[PDB]
């Protein structure tokens, strides 16, 4: 897991900057192959980027960025895998012509990857468009785990500035945050991508979301976006914790109706 400066070659421009710390294009020496890495480079801040790490370790997805290691120089460095063409709203967002149906694989990839956090009992907190990347244009994996948490043996929640627009009513009323709650946010993520990655509840405050939700009020169905794909992110936008579908559900929805299309394509 401890990786070694010197098989690091960094990149001097910056690719860009989450929640904390920043990210730069790398090149590690593996056993024999040489391996394209992003490396995120920064008290309390080099506790955060090994808590990221430690979640990382224990994730094994097709659909999850993997972790590569962690090397302590100039400063502390999370070394993960090179997922080449970035952050799937910016990629949207320059790419209007991408197809409903690739639209399509690509959610239901980053709901496969949810369905395995979901089942090794980890809750991501912070699933939004800006934090699905692309390997290809037909391959998505999650990423950002720098405020995921690993559940209790004995609650299925974790009780704890917030992604208020991402965030399940649960979440601000409760302070509660489950495998139910990042549903929610997949179905933010859902309406992001069919929107071309712009960004939810335009021009209106966090305050103003909370109580356009309360009054039972949803964002409308994005230009395009195929109804089965609308009725899905509604009910992932269900107030009710309990009668939210689990990303089991989610993802066979998904899975159905992305068979469905590739069948319609083929005739
Ligand atoms: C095409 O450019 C790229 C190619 C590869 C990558 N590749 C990668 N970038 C990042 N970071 C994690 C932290 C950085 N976030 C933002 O830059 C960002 C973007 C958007 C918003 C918003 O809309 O809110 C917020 C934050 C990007 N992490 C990893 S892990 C494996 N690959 C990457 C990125 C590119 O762009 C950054």
């Amino acid at each position: 897991v401890y990786l070694d400066r010197k098989l690091l070659t960094l990149e001097d421009k910056e690719l860009g900057s989450g929640n904390f710390g920043t990210v730069k294009k790398g090149y590690y020496q593996m056993k024999k192959v040489v391996k394209t890495v992003a490396v995120k480079i920064l008290p309390a801040l080099k506790d955060e980027l090994l808590a990221e790490a430690n979640v990382m370790q224990q994730l094994d997805n097709p659909y999850i960025v993997r972790m590569i290691g962690i090397c302590e120089a100039e400063s502390w460095m999370l070394v993960m895998e090179m997922a080449e063409l970035g952050p799937l709203n910016k990629y949207l967002q320059q790419n209007r012509h991408v197809k409903d149906k690739n639209i399509i694989e690509l959610v239901h990839q980053v709901s496969m990857g949810m369905k395995y956090l979901e089942e090794s009992n980890f809750v991501h907190r912070d699933l939004a468009a800006r934090n699905v990347l692309l390997v290809t244009q037909h391959y998505a994996k999650i990423s950002d785990f720098g405020l995921s948490k690993a559940l209790r043996a004995d609650e299925n929640y974790y009780k704890a500035k917030w992604p208020v627009k991402w965030y399940a009513p649960e979440c601000i009323n409760y302070y509660k945050f489950s495998s139910k709650s990042d549903v929610w946010s997949f179905g933010v993520l859902m309406w992001e991508a069919f929107s071309y990655g712009q960004k939810p509840y335009r021009g209106m405050k966090g305050s103003e979301v909370t109580a356009m939700l309360e009054k039972g009020e949803r964002m409308g169905c994005p230009a395009g976006c195929p109804r089965e794909m609308y009725d899905l992110m509604n009910l992932c936008w269900t107030y009710d914790v309990e009668n939210r579908p689990g990303f089991a559900a989610v993802e066979l929805r998904l899975r159905n109706y992305y068979y469905d299309v590739v069948n319609e394509g083929h005739h």
